[PDB]
């Protein structure tokens, strides 16, 4: 009934994937406790840094990545939840189901990756353990891994980003596309698809 219909709890910032340095690396900052709380509240008081997020809701944990002031991640992560603000809950200003994609402003503190221009082929995709796994561009939403591996290592990492040699984000990470289990493949929102709906 309508008295007790609750609500679900924003998306909350858990982490982030450092690529400040020579050393790419994950940093949590905020538990599983912490997370649960903020994503009732709604309201997230730890200082943002960096341009991948690792998120999290009280259900599942993937990734969120600022493109041009925008943090991307994906809608079957997400859904239409807010995210979790120092000022309170933050609604999305992107939702797109048939892409898989949702936006919101990107938060304060955050940095930016520049869209890539560069229409190269040579990809890096940066997952939620601050691997950075080479990837062949094959098709305007698709590449291959150089060296395939188990799905168990790409879940967890949908947000992230596809990134070309000079560091630009090409794409959102989607999908893998897996063949008993092994990830051979990716599919992954491009930057131009983003750039559109911006
Ligand atoms: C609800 O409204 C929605 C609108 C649009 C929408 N659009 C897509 C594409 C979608 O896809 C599902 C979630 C994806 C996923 O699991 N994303 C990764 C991930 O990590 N998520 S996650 O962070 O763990 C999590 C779940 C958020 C917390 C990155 C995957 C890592 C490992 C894969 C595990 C086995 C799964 C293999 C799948 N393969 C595949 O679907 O291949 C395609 C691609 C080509 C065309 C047809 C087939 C796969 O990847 N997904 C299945 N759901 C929706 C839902
Ligand atoms: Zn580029």
């Amino acid at each position: 009934h309508m008295a007790s219909m609750k609500k679900k709890g924003s998306v909350v910032i858990v982490g982030r994937i450092n690529l400040s340095g020579d050393t790419a690396y994950a940093q949590q900052t905020r538990g599983e406790e912490g997370c649960q709380e903020t994503s009732q509240t709604g309201r997230d008081k730890n200082q943002v840094e960096g341009e991948v997020q690792i998120v999290s809701t009280a259900t599942q944990t993937f990734l969120a990545t600022s493109i041009n002031g925008v943090l991307w991640t994906v809608y079957h992560g997400a859904g239409t939840r807010t995210i979790a603000s120092p000022k309170g809950p933050v609604t999305q200003m992107y939702t797109n189901v048939d892409k898989d994609l949702v936006g919101w402003q990107a938060p304060q503190g955050s940095r930016s990756l520049t869209p890539c221009t560069c229409g190269s082929s040579d990809l890096y995709l940066v997952t939620r353990h601050a691997d950075v796994i080479p990837v062949r561009r094959r098709g305007d939403s698709r590449g291959s891994l150089l060296s395939p591996r188990p799905i168990s290592y790409l879940k967890g990492s949908s947000g992230g980003p596809l990134l070309c040699p000079a560091g630009h984000a090409v794409g959102i990470f989607r999908a893998a596309v897996s063949t008993r289990g092994v990830a051979k493949a990716v599919a992954f929102i491009p930057v131009e698809s983003l750039e559109t709906t911006m």
